[PDB]
């Protein structure tokens, strides 16, 4: 007699779950972004055991509310400047509600139709605002396109699965028996791309020999340069390797750089290679006309990727990958093989929600006024002789730090590499702010990344000054 | 202007959300199971475009109502009776929409102490539930825990690490010795695992399906697979990994644990058990010993998301020593350093999966077990296997049908038999009975069942334990089955 989905359980458990969501972001802004606990804290205040009874829902959130919020890191706070924001919204989270309680398994069309095409519509959709090519899209208007497009959980499986589909066309391009010639294959990005892909080459089998980290200096902004690209592969080639994949981010973790997406495609297609475009989070500003010069080119890559839970209002976890002309590898279908694991939840339903509530528009203005917030930012920093701005701002990420020279406490370039980590961590300690820090051109260098969702231009406007406050009294 | 996350919106958004989801599983068993739609409705209905301007929330959930739902098979039906159910509870659902709306990014556990610590607890709690050997546990242990999004996932990473250490002590030049590496499983393992184990860069050709018959009830034979390990070993490939599946997908076969995994210690094979659906039942002790041996194998994987009551995704991976997972999975990015992972006393959950950023999938799991305790998911487990035993003596009444193995869980497998009609005079007459069957059934929209072939026949699976079942939806199903079946003899 006990039925886990009876109508007044859904009913109340909901409820509380909404009311605890309601006041959690009224007043995320009033707790400190970083949290004073230790590692280990959560067993001390946890029963060491799972219980033999039910207890009610309301034990349970009262220890959500005791011992589970107290010790996490607010994503959410307005005050979060760190990594980059998960952007989120209600369609978002509702969309992902009413998918949790449906809970189907898509692993094929017939498993749940409206799921794939969901999915497919969600990320047509998508491409479209992205002005992608035909080549990337699975239906247009009245007809087919030629690609596809799956929407995985991160970009790091977009990256090995794209691995994987050139590590294996390149091995039969090469006449390799089976996996025998994997260790002439080699593999290449900017040394600014995210370590998760050199992770991701290991992964999909390729030699550590042959996986290429290019290095990049200030003079392209730590872009990619197409040049040092060429001489790469072709050496590579000259010595009897198999150049086999590029990957070009257009947007850097670290800081914000631009791989030149068209010239890297062309000096790849010299050797037949595979080029994926990572942009996991850049990818969501080039919906705007005024970013879309970032993605000139794509029209010749292979793949594309990019991740609206960064940067596009919808929660974790939702990745987008596009693949160019799949007829290389009436009925409608996601690019089902081109994940890792053949049965996961209905991602699309958030992704829509968000297109179908909001709009083009509104999402545009949501990329444009988180830009012009860090334009806010960068603008009051090249106000104060004390800070630098290290690279340019490409979108809503800030690299700045105390400069050599702004005091007697920062009197050295290796002073300065000091006063900028204690800087950060004056910071964090007001719980008023978390900022983390970077490395670019061998210095400490501190990060801003704008546009969590509660965060208003007050807020950044106000980090600014704690900022100088927090400096002024580090100078003594 | 524009604030996606105002309070307004946010409760009535998800208040509606709510009334969506209280008025769907009233409804839900009056809808067919299965939709009737073409491929390629939902574009026709929605368009082909994006909107330009706002809508409000009412809109989107009126489309759902009136273009999504009609195209979905309802996995949540009381009358859904294919692959495995997807088991949900109010609490799963609910820890879920909190952790949707908090929406931290656990790479670290800097980057979210909570989502880490209640993760290794929800995990810890899981593996006291299972009675996992202390060695699956985490102060000089070096056993862990990782919450992944599938079975997929967690064969890749222990693959991977199987890989790593096969190359390194044979002695491979990189990757050149790659193609020496094999692994095995038995046929009956689910075809995700021969998925990634191509992934990984494993050979094609050093892929060993071993072949399983009705003499071990289709579980895997260890001394064929020692026949197939030493084999390959005299010819001078290396034994790299060995998967053993309690519960498999077609039929619920059981591997001997114990046994493979002493056959697999005379190579140092990694041992990797697959217990995605039954695991679950091992929480109680008259199931328990499925998984006897386990304290001899280096990893074992299960899906609270199939028979826990969790909703998707969540799958729990366990390994006897971490450090053989992070040594392959880890990376160490400067933007991400910080001082507790310096200190070597958290471990950041990055170091355990593919991806770097990660949902705070511990928190349904936790809710799942501090809400409604052991006691009641243990008669969770009980009354679904007891309502398929139900089924199973009903199948065993009519002379008609078959049951095809024996049955360990809550799925039964049966047929109609070959000999019990007209339309079934032959076994070929039978496979095509049982097709007609199938196809019928599912066209009334009161059930949904889907096939498998064992041993070179015909067989509908029965796969009890949808969240919304009853017995009685049960009785009815096989009412109907016996009313279909005799209508398509004469
Ligand atoms: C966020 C980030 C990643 C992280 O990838 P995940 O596996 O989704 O966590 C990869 N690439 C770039 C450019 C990023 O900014
Ligand atoms: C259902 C099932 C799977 C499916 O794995 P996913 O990657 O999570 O879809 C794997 N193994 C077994 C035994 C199963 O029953
Ligand atoms: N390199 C960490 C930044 C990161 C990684 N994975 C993520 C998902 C979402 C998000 O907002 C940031 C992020
Ligand atoms: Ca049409
Ligand atoms: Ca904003
Ligand atoms: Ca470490
Ligand atoms: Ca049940």
């Amino acid at each position: 007699t006990f039925q886990p989905l009876n109508a007044d359980d859904v009913r109340s458990y909901l409820h509380k779950a909404v009311d605890f969501i309601s006041d959690y972001y009224k007043s995320v802004e009033s707790m400190p972004v970083l949290p004073n606990v230790k590692p280990g804290y959560l067993q001390d205040e946890l029963r060491a055991s799972p219980p033999t009874y039910s207890a009610p829902f309301d034990v349970t959130m009262k220890e959500l509310r005791s011992s589970v919020v107290p010790g996490m890191t607010h994503w959410a706070s307005p005050n979060f400047f760190a990594f980059f924001p998960s952007t989120n919204s209600a369609a978002a989270i509702a969309g992902d509600l009413i998918a949790s309680a449906m809970n189907t398994v898509g692993f094929t069309w017939q498993a749940s139709p409206a799921a794939t095409e969901m999915e497919v519509l969600a990320l047509d959709w998508l491409a479209q605002m992205l002005n992608l090519p035909t080549s990337f899209m699975n239906r247009t208007g009245e007809g087919r396109g030629t690609g596809g497009g799956v929407i995985l959980g991160t970009t790091s499986e977009a990256m090995l699965v794209t691995l994987v589909a050139a590590r294996d066309a390149a091995l039969r391009r090469s006449g390799s028996d089976g996996v025998a010639g994997l260790h002439r294959l080699a593999v290449y990005a900017a040394d600014q791309t995210h370590s998760t892909f050199f992770k991701a080459c290991r992964l999909a089998g390729f030699d550590p020999a042959n996986i290429r980290s290019i290095p990049t200096g200030a003079e392209t902004d730590y872009g990619l340069d197409p040049a040092r690209l060429l001489e790469a592969m072709q050496a590579d080639a000259d010595a009897g390797l198999v150049p086999t994949y590029v990957c070009a981010t257009v947007g850097t973790t670290s800081s914000n750089a631009v791989d030149p997406v068209g010239a890297v495609a062309d000096v790849a297609a010299r050797f037949a290679a595979w080029v994926h475009v990572d942009a996991a989070y850049a990818g969501s500003a080039c919906i705007c006309p005024e970013f879309r010069h970032h993605l000139d080119g794509v029209e010749r890559v292979d793949s594309i990727s990019m991740s609206p839970h960064k940067w596009l209002m919808t929660c974790l976890d939702c990745t987008c990958l596009y693949v160019r002309d799949t007829h290389r590898l009436g009925e409608v279908t996601d690019l089902k093989d081109m994940q890792v694991g053949v049965g996961r939840r209905f991602r699309g339903l958030k992704l829509w929600m968000v297109m179908r509530t909001y709009g083009v528009a509104k999402l545009q203005e949501h990329i444009r006024s988180d830009v012009a917030m860090a334009k806010v930012f960068e603008d009051l920093v090249r106000g104060d002789d004390r800070f630098e701005v290290v690279v340019p701002r490409n979108f809503a990420l800030v690299c700045f730090r105390i400069r050599a020279g702004a005091g007697a406490a920062a009197a050295t370039e290796e002073d300065a590499d000091e006063a900028n980590r204690e800087l950060m961590e004056r910071l964090n300690k007001t719980g008023k702010a978390y900022v983390a820090h970077t490395v670019v051109g061998g210095r400490f260098v501190l990060r801003f990344a704008v546009g969590s969702s509660l965060q208003e231009e007050h807020h950044v406007r106000s980090a600014w000054e704690l900022i100088k406050k927090t400096t002024t009294e580090m100078m003594n």
